[PDB]
């Protein structure tokens, strides 16, 4: 139908603008801590603190799948590499800082797609 065509263009865009997005948090990360995904060979028992791990290079492969819906769901990503990170390292590490620092830097990032997802719809 000319509808599911019009709602791929719409997705093809979210994806487009999410991207972007991405590209934005990720820079927010220059130390590459949250890059890829935690090592179940140098961390074998992640899974038993850590129910579902999330890091960039897995959001990128969903993103790229146009597995994002919607900005919530990605947000809902972005939120676990943040609070996996601050559950399993403690507050005095490089690793918990970081997160922290992802946080509060990622935050006016996110402010602003938002407001760019309602605004074009």
């Amino acid at each position: 139908s000319m509808e599911q065509v019009a709602m791929e263009l719409r997705l093809t865009e979210l994806t487009r603008l999410l991207r972007s997005v991405l590209d934005q948090l990720q820079d927010k990360d220059p130390a590459r801590i949250f890059a890829q995904p935690v090592s179940l060979k140098e961390v074998p028992d992640y899974l038993d603190h850590i129910k579902h791990p999330m890091d960039f290079a897995t959001m990128r492969k969903r993103l790229e799948a146009q597995g994002y819906k919607n900005l919530h769901e990605f947000e809902e990503d972005f939120d676990l590499i943040i609070d996996n990170c601050m559950k399993y390292n403690a507050r005095d590490t490089v690793f918990y800082r970081a997160a922290v620092r992802l946080r509060d830097q990622g935050g006016v990032v996110l402010r602003q797609a938002r407001r760019e997802v309602d605004s074009i719809g």
